[PDB]
């Protein structure tokens, strides 16, 4: 067959040679049959396949022409061709036979190629993985021809012109056809371009390309992120679940109940179902990635491979030239097509997790629906909104992990056999160290878990006392009791801190585990190796290829234990999940729905029970109620009434008898239920708007006055913002929702509890009343009232779950039998946020075991940064960069040694094999892993000492700040959100913010120093790291950019699947009487979605970073063996093992380092509010400059001059100049209108509003000009709302300790708490909880009396704020107040006239001006404003 070209084919000499190109009659025989044959072999099944395809969809566009037209250039180039072969046959006498087979070939392929372009039109991805994978093969396997023609051109051979320059231009054509095939078309109709990417622009997720511009533009919206295709969506996935469920549910069930007959002749429920049904339902995909995992783990060791030939070629010095660049090219090749197959995997897997999680959020809710009530009491609502929100996380995240269970063990096996082959039987050595870590870790991390769960629990304890400082903080003011708090939480936050610093140590400890165990197993191996025998020499090959085998394998082996750790979590949570599932559903056998019948309500000798083991609540009932016919049954409490209206609706089980309904029924409950919206869709509850009867019916139901009340009338929001409708509301918007819905039969259920006695009535009359809205349906009223009967249609009475009779109220008041007797007698007739928060901590704790794989699995301004840096200190900045320095420049002395150690084998000069020698390599070895590991210690604890600082300043500076800024500020902002920033905030910048920042220098270095390696091999690579490096940061701040949105939106609508869950199992009586299960089930299917959508795109999203990082990192691999096959001739073989072998490291530090940077994008924000809150301005200052002569109020002498006072500067004056007068010892009190005033006085007198006008002179001694806390400490106050602070009745009258134990009890005595403070175990010391749940109302006032008169100042300031109060205690407070302030100047302001006529003196205060002045004997001779408000 070597005739065919007139030249031998298969030489293999020709290799054998500088210049070493192919021959040519081979390239044209088999580089010609590759992409030929590819094409050929599979082009029938193609065809075979696609027109068997929908419509035509033969939409003539752009590609698609140009395609065609391209192929039929080419086409027309080929023929050419053999009309110049049969031409030269016209010319010498002979020919190879192949130089006309060779064109007739491409001939029909390229018409076989012109059917497969048009039948691409038939199907909706334009461009699969066939035709352009051709063409990937034949531009790849074209490329030796080329350069053969080329090569011999440019010596002139005279060969052949023309042919040369044909295949010139064909090439050029099929280089634009496998261009313009890479590019996904023109797409189509707006689906997601998931399902319409090319194969190569779907392999390399460059069809969310312009997503990420998209999102780097302007932030994301929900309706930016592309929808996931339908094969993803819940109701499609839920319904192949259950197809796949129903039979193994139904088998499990039988197993149970065959086990429980053989038993009995809960612990146990139809078990081993729900694993077996998603598998069997997600089959396929398990097998595609399976099949993907393992193509990856095969070609995981190559790149080792390859390694070890590149180091054999450079040290071989007369070796050829054209291997080299092919073992170059092919580290290339193999790491894009692992990473190809790679990020393929992880898309699979993560949508297969997403889609598992769907479809059993899909299945509780759909369950939920139709739980009996004997399965649904077991749990509770929390629980059950629980079992939706972690148990689906633990299973996805084991869905997750599920390949890696195989994975890792395929990947440890290959990587100790390509080990041992290397280094012997020594490597164990190395393994064993890698293996015997694994405990080491496993026990740090579980002193981790336990130092920060005492630390959360301490947390709290924190929170909850900067919450009650925060919610009460006008009285702490008022007492000026800021000090005693702040060393109160100082010294909760200094045990903190200690936690904290422990926290850190561990940390360390492990970081150093981390980062050490590389340069330990290669120094143990080494040395193990070349000692334990004297002929065991240890050159480049074994020594690098080792290093990166060690590198492979480190990651599996520490994984793995994590790894079964959630499968074994999940496995619990699938024991969970699938007793819920498995729990049968409520019956309705009892009672029947049907259409026609005489009766609208008929019960028949029906008994009901909740628990059929105790008695039935409901005993035997038998009646029927005709339409129209108004009904309300009336008995004793807990005779079963409510339990009738429960039994009838269906929550009830059947012991006996049988209940027939007919028509839509409507459902008012004795517990009110109210979504999270408007009251406007709360009425509507999902029907038709109609505006005559929305109106008639919140006319009818008298909500109007209530909308007038509330902000927004029926546009105010329930729920979840927090409105909290008193039962009035509630009630009556239920009312109005059931009235409005029209149904036929209405089960009121005590409709009218929390009501008023007037409004109940109207609300009767017009809603339910004869003339009401209700008029022709049938509505049974369930009353605690009785004046309705005389006009209600019937009155069935019951007793012990039995009828005692029926009747009109004329026979009820007539027949005087138990009818007068019971007429007679009726008359005297959170839990998430413990548990929520665990699977986050767990799954940040599990997913910060990054170990430079960050990978695994995933959940600003520069002055920001430099605020915080600040904090940690710069010297301590300074010495942990540098002690890191240190750190990788001893790992590069390591490196550079071990290159001088494996190259005294070469220079085997006599000297390089004594034992001195060789004793000196490994002592320097073992010397420089040590520095590095001591260099590693010294920056990571400094680094946690120095952000321990950065903390305890940081908390320090905000808290010292908040408890001084002046009451506007606490009045403007919510106290959600201050306490917020000292919760969530404080504890980003203890724990996540730190290492964060350290995890990003660390990343930074390892990739500088890998580089510093590769440009002191060859310095020309410190240029190819300009483009690089812009590459690089490209797509860091687009994945960062766009990755921040993803991430909220996700957070954002992951939310409301877990309210509307909540919402709907509590609710359920409600849903299932109005028949509206569907909608619900709709509801939750779209809210899953839209969640879905997000998280897929952030799946998406981090996919395309994977590829563009792999990229990068190939990239410097690939250059730097360019580089160093390019210069072989002036460096060795170990330079290639000790600059390679790092390269191939710098996509793990890469990822890892994009991730971190992420993550300190997010996290710093946490300074960036703190630092806002610093900034806020202070009151004026504590302590200026005087001092009180030791007692400044002598005898209370207050002057005014014409003060007026700002509530904010940018407003009107709440007072316009008051000038008045008060004496020593007078009493006083200020009248006027409401908002005249009045709060102004007891607001000023203590500066919490400084002066815009005027001056208060106490004693002689200007306001103004004495410091804050010396005037404020002075006075007397007893504040409008009582506040207890929760903690010892000691602190509560007195902080500060400064009043002995024996005065205290005097003052407690003069109050008068001896009954009820010295009757408890503790006394003084007795513990207080947040105000309520003890020491009632008026303990309460009057402990904030006995405060005062601790205080015991010469003036006493006080107004009142409501009458709920006991009478005795107002009465005790005046008698106290006169008989020990009487010789104490007092003001009071009192919006109640009754008690001020007893005062010396009243000033009148209207418009922020006086009125008039003198004692109200004084006053009342007059008839003036006072008198015309007065006595009126």
């Amino acid at each position: 067959m070597d005739k065919f070209c007139n030249s031998t084919f298969w030489d293999l000499s020709l290799l054998e040679s500088p210049e070493a190109d192919l021959p040519l009659c081979f390239e044209q025989t088999v580089l010609v049959w590759i992409p030929l044959g590819f094409l050929w072999l599979l082009a029938p099944w193609q065809l075979y396949s696609v027109y068997r395809s929908r419509t035509k969809r033969s939409s003539i566009t752009k590609f698609y022409l140009a395609k065609q037209v391209f192929v039929v250039f080419l086409l027309i180039l080929a023929a050419i061709d053999l009309s110049l072969a049969l031409t030269e046959d016209t010319g010498q006498a002979t020919v190879p036979p192949v130089r006309y087979t060779n064109p007739i070939l491409y001939l029909c392929t390229w018409l076989l190629v012109l059917a497969v372009q048009h039948s691409r039109q038939w199907c909706v991805r334009k461009n699969s993985w066939f035709l352009s994978l051709f063409w990937i093969l034949s531009v790849l396997c074209g490329v030796f021809q080329f350069q053969t023609l080329i090569r011999a051109l440019l010596k002139d051979s005279k060969s052949n012109m023309a042919y040369s320059y044909l295949f010139f231009v064909s090439y050029g054509f099929q280089i634009v056809l496998l261009i313009l095939t890479a590019f996904s078309g023109p797409s189509d109709s707006t689906q997601t371009p998931s399902v319409t990417a090319s194969f190569l622009s779907s392999i390399t997720f460059s069809w969310y390309d312009r997503t990420v511009l998209k999102g780097y533009k302007h932030p994301l919206t929900l309706e930016d992120v592309w929808d996931i295709d339908e094969g993803f969506k819940t109701r499609s996935v839920t319904s192949k679940f259950e197809a796949a469920m129903t039979k193994d549910l139904q088998k499990a069930r039988q197993a149970f109940q065959r086990r429980l007959q053989k038993s009995q002749r809960t612990k146990d429920y139809p078990k081993s179902w729900l694993i077996k049904s998603l598998f069997k339902t997600f089959h396929v995909v398990i097998l595609k990635s399976f099949i993907l995992k393992l193509i990856h783990d095969l070609l995981v060791f190559l790149n080792p491979q390859l390694l070890k030939l590149l180091i054999g070629f450079v040290k071989s010095s007369n070796s050829y030239v054209w291997f080299g660049y092919i073992c170059a090219i092919l580290m290339f090749a193999v790491t894009l097509i692992q990473s190809f197959c790679l990020q393929s995997y992880f898309q699979h897997c993560f949508v297969l997790g997403m889609c598992v999680r769907t479809t059993v959020m899909s299945s509780i809710y759909k369950k939920a629906l139709t739980l009996s009530n004997l399965a649904r009491k077991q749990y509770t609502i929390g629980e059950t909104v629980n079992l939706m929100s972690v148990d689906s996380q633990k299973l996805m995240d084991a869905t997750n992990y599920m390949q890696l269970v195989w994975s890792s063990v395929i990947q440890i096996t290959l990587s100790i056999f390509f080990l041992w082959r290397e280094l012997g039987p020594s490597i164990l050595a190395g393994v064993g160290v890698m293996v015997l870590l694994i405990p080491v870790n496993g026990v740090l991390a579980t002193k981790i878990r336990n130092i920060q769960v005492q630390n959360m629990k301490n947390k709290d304890k924190r929170l909850k006392i900067m919450n009650e400082i925060l919610s009460g903080i006008k009285i702490l003011k008022y007492f000026a009791w800021e000090p005693s708090f702040q060393e109160q939480v100082q010294g909760i936050r200094k045990k903190e801190l200690k936690n904290l610093l422990r926290f850190g140590q561990l940390q360390s400890l492990l970081i150093f585990i981390l980062q050490i165990t590389p340069i330990l197993v290669s120094v143990v191996t080494f040395s193990v190796y070349v000692l334990v025998d004297s002929a065991n020499v240890l050159n480049a090959e074994k020594a690098f290829t080792s290093i990166t085998l060690f590198n492979i394998l480190r990651f599996p082996l520490s994984m793995l234990p994590m790894v079964t750790s959630s499968i074994l979590q999940a496995s619990v949570s699938v024991d969970r999940l699938e007793r819920y599932l498995g729990g049968d559903d409520l019956d309705t056998s009892a009672i029947r729905r049907v259409s026609n019948f005489d009766k609208a309500v008929k019960f028949s000798e029906a008994s009901f029970t909740w628990d059929p083991d105790l008695e039935a609540t409901i005993q035997d009932v038998n009646l029927d109620i005709k339409p129209g016919q108004l009904v309300a049954v009336v008995g004793t409490v807990g005779s079963g009434k409510s339990s009738l209206v429960s039994a009838m609706l269906g929550e009830m089980e059947n012991v006996h008898g049988h209940i027939t309904i007919q028509g839509s029924t409507a459902y008012v409950p004795q517990q009110s239920w109210i979504q999270n919206g408007t009251i406007k869709d709360n009425i509507l509850f999902g029907s038709e708007y109609n505006e005559k009867k929305y109106q008639q019916v919140l006319k009818a139901c008298a909500l109007l006055p209530d909308l007038e009340i509330l902000p927004g009338g029926d546009m105010a929001e329930i729920g979840e913002k927090g409105i909290n409708l008193s039962g009035g509301q509630k009630q009556r918007v239920s009312l109005a929702r059931a009235a409005y819905q029209d149904a036929d039969i209405y089960i009121l259920d005590d409709p009218l509890s929390a009501v008023d006695a007037h409004v109940g009535k109207h609300i009767f009359n017009k809603v339910v009343g004869p003339n009401g809205l209700l008029a022709g349906k049938t509505r049974i009223f369930v009353t605690h009232g009785i004046h309705f009967l005389p006009q209600v249609d019937e009155i069935v009475v019951l007793g012990k779950g039995t009828i005692l009779e029926k009747g009109s109220y004329r026979d009820l008041l007539d027949k005087k039998g138990v009818f007068a007797r019971n007429w007679k007698t009726f008359m005297k007739h959170a839990s998430l946020a413990m548990r929520r928060e665990n699977s986050l901590r767990r799954t940040l704790s599990r997913s910060s075991r990054s170990s430079s794989r960050r990978g695994k699995s995933l959940k600003v301004k520069f002055s920001i940064y430099l605020k915080y840096l600040q904090a940690v200190g710069w010297w301590s900045i300074l010495f942990i960069i540098l002690f890191y320095g240190l750190n990788n420049v001893a790992f590069i002395g390591s490196n550079l040694w071990l290159s001088a150690w494996t190259s005294d084998s070469d220079n085997l000069n006599g000297t390089n094999n004594s034992s001195s020698h060789r004793d000196m390599r490994i002592g320097v070895f073992g010397a420089l892993g040590l520095a590095q590991g001591i260099c590693l210690l010294i920056s990571t604890l400094w680094s946690i000492y120095a952000c321990r600082n950065a903390s305890k300043a940081l908390h320090g500076q905000l808290l010292t700040n908040i408890l001084r800024a002046p009451m506007r500020f606490f009045d403007t902002t919510p106290t959600g959100r201050i306490v917020n920033r000292f919760s969530g905030d404080i504890s980003t910048v203890d724990d996540l913010l730190p290492q964060t920042l350290r995890s990003w220098m660390m990343c930074f270095f390892g990739i500088a120093g890998t580089l510093v390696m590769i440009c002191m091999a060859t310095p020309v690579f410190a240029i190819i790291i300009i483009p690089l490096s812009i590459l690089y940061i490209s797509v860091q701040v687009f994945y960062v950019a766009t990755s921040r949105q993803l991430r909220r939106l996700d957070s954002v609508t992951k939310s409301p699947i877990y309210s509307h869950f909540s919402e709907t199992v509590t609710g359920l009586p409600i849903i299932r009487a109005f028949e509206h299960q569907q909608r619900f089930l709709a509801w939750n299917e779209k809210q899953i979605d839209i969640n879905q959508k997000c998280v897929f795109s952030w799946i998406t999203s981090n996919r395309w970073l994977a590829i563009r990082l792999e990229l990068v990192g190939n990239l410097v691999v690939f250059c730097s063996a360019l580089l160093l096959v390019i210069y072989r001739k002036t460096l060795t073989g170990d330079v290639v093992g000790f600059v390679l072998s790092n390269a191939l490291n710098i996509t793990q530090t890469l990822n890892w380092l994009v991730r971190m940077t992420s993550e300190a994008e997010t996290n710093i924000v946490a300074v960036e509010r703190i630092s806002e809150y610093i900034n806020v301005e202070n009151e004026a200052p504590w302590v200026t400059d005087k001092r009180p002569p030791a007692d400044w109020p002598r005898h209370g002498e207050i002057q005014f001059n014409n003060y007026q006072v700002r509530y904010r500067p940018e407003l009107d004056l709440v007072l316009k100049g008051i000038t008045c007068n008060i004496k020593s010892g007078e009493k006083v009190g200020v009248v006027g209108r409401t908002g005249a005033g009045k709060s102004s006085l007891t607001n000023c007198l203590f500066r919490i509003l400084e002066s815009a006008g005027g001056q208060i002179i106490i004693d002689g001694i200007d306001v103004a000009s004495i410091g804050l806390h010396d005037l404020r400490e002075r006075l007397t106050i007893i504040p409008q709302d009582p506040i207890l602070f929760s903690g010892s009745l000691r602190m509560n009258l007195d902080p500060f300790n400064k009043y002995s134990d024996e005065e205290v009890w005097r003052a407690l005595e003069l109050a008068h708490l001896r009954s009820f403070v010295s009757g408890l175990q503790l006394g003084l010391l007795s513990e207080v909880t947040e105000g309520g749940d003890n020491l009632s109302i008026g303990q309460r006032q009057l402990l904030c009396l006995g405060r005062a008169v601790l205080r015991k100042s010469k003036i006493l300031v006080l107004d009142e704020a409501t009458a709920a109060v006991d009478l005795e205690t107002d009465s005790l407070i005046q008698t106290t107040i006169r008989k020990e302030f009487s010789q104490c100047t007092v003001i009071t302001i009192a919006h109640r006239l009754h008690t001020i006529m007893d005062s010396d003196k009243i000033m009148v205060l209207d418009n922020g001006k006086i009125v008039e002045y003198g004692s109200p004997e004084e006053l009342l001779s007059n008839r003036g404003s006072f008198y015309l408000m007065a006595k009126e």
